[PDB]
C-alpha cells in the first residue's frame, strides 16, 4: 500500500506531461493518504488527462473549474433562466454557437454505446432552451475505447492503471475478510 | 534532511491554500529531491503566494506568466513599441488606464524605502511613453514588512520559513562536503575549456 501509493505518486510527478491544467488535480492527489481516496483522485487524474485530450481535438476550452452551462452563458453575458444542471467537460462560445463537449473511457462495447447515448441525452435535453436564448447548441460526445491520452507515455499509463487496480484489488480482497468473518 | 524535505512538503499540500493560481509553483516544489533545488523553489512559492496576494488586495491581475507591459498591451491590442523591459507583479488594464503593481518585502527600514523608492522609479520612467500611446498610468508600489499573506496561516508561514533556514543551513554544509570531493576537483580541472 505505501509502496503502491509510493510508486503512484512518482509516476505522477515524473511521467505526466507538465501541461498546466492538470496541475490542479496532479496536486489533489499527491495530497492524499487514504488508499480509498488515492484510487478516486488518481481515476479524476486519469481522466481529467482524457478530458483535457477531448477539448484540444475538438477545439473547445476544457471545463477546468465544473461550471456549469449557465455559469458559462453568465459568464459571456447571456441570460437563460430555467436551464438545468448540466456541467460538460469542454465549451467554447463561438457567435450564436454554444460548442459543449462530453467525453468518456468504456471498454466493452455494450457499456460504450449505453454511455454514449447517455452523455448525448445529456446534451439534447437542453437545445430548446438554448435556442429560445438564440444560442444553437454544438453538441461533442466523445466516446473513447481506452484510456491513452497525450500526456503520458503507453507504459506509464498502464502502470498506473495497474498500480491503481491494485488499491482496487486490496479493497475487494479486504471485504472477502470481512465477508467470511461477520455478523 | 529528507525529514525536512519532507516536511515541507506536507506543508505546501496540507496548508498553502488550494488557489490555481498557486498550482504550477506548488507542483514544481513538490517535484524538487535536491536539497538547494528544494530551498530555492521554496522560496520561491512562499514569493508566489505574496505576489498573488498583494495582486488580490490591490485589485489587479497576478501577473501569472512574467509577461513584460510591451506583451501586456500588445494582448489587448495597443501599440507602443519603446517600453523598457517592464516586468510587473500585476496589472489591469481599465477604459485607458493601466494599473501596473510592483510588491517586495524588506525587513529593515532603510532597506524598505530603498527598494520602494527603487520600485517607484521602475514604473514611473515608462509614464510618458504610454500617455503617448494614449495609456493613463496607475502605478502601485506594494512594500510590506513581513511576510504574511491569505494563503497561509500565520503559523505554518512561520514554521516553514524556519525549516527553510535549516535547509539552508543543510546543503551548506552539503556544498563544504562538496568542496572537499574528486567530483569538484573534476569541475575546476574541467578548465581545460575555458
Ligand atoms: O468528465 C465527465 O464528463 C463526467 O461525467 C464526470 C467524470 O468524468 C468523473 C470522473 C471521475 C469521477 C467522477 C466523475
Ligand atoms: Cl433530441
Ligand atoms: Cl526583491
Ligand atoms: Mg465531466
Ligand atoms: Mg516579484
Ligand atoms: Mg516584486
Ligand atoms: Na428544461
Ligand atoms: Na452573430
Amino acid at each position: 500500500h505505501d509502496e503502491i501509493i509510493s510508486e503512484l505518486r512518482e509516476l505522477c510527478l515524473n511521467y505526466i506531461e507538465q501541461d498546466e491544467r492538470l496541475s490542479r488535480q496532479k496536486l489533489n492527489f499527491l495530497g492524499q493518504r487514504e488508499p480509498r481516496m488515492v484510487l478516486i483522485e488518481g481515476l479524476k487524474l486519469l481522466s481529467r488527462c482524457i478530458e483535457i485530450d477531448s477539448a484540444d481535438k475538438s477545439g473547445c476550452t476544457h471545463n477546468h473549474d465544473d461550471k456549469s452551462v449557465e455559469t458559462i452563458l453568465v459568464e459571456s453575458g447571456i441570460v437563460c433562466p430555467g436551464l438545468p444542471l448540466i456541467i460538460p467537460d469542454g465549451y467554447k462560445l463561438i457567435d450564436n454557437s454554444l460548442i459543449l463537449l462530453e467525453c468518456f473511457v468504456r471498454s466493452t462495447p455494450a457499456s460504450f454505446e449505453k454511455k454514449f447515448i447517455e452523455d448525448t441525452n445529456k446534451l439534447a435535453c437542453i437545445r430548446e432552451d438554448l435556442a429560445v436564448a438564440g444560442v444553437t447548441l454544438v453538441p461533442i460526445v466523445d466516446g473513447r475505447c481506452d484510456y491513452d491520452n497525450s500526456f503520458m507515455p503507453e507504459w506509464a499509463n498502464f502502470k498506473f492503471r495497474d498500480l491503481l487496480f491494485k488499491l482496487l484489488e486490496y479493497s475487494n480482497q479486504d471485504e472477502k475478510v470481512f465477508e467470511e468473518s461477520e455478523y
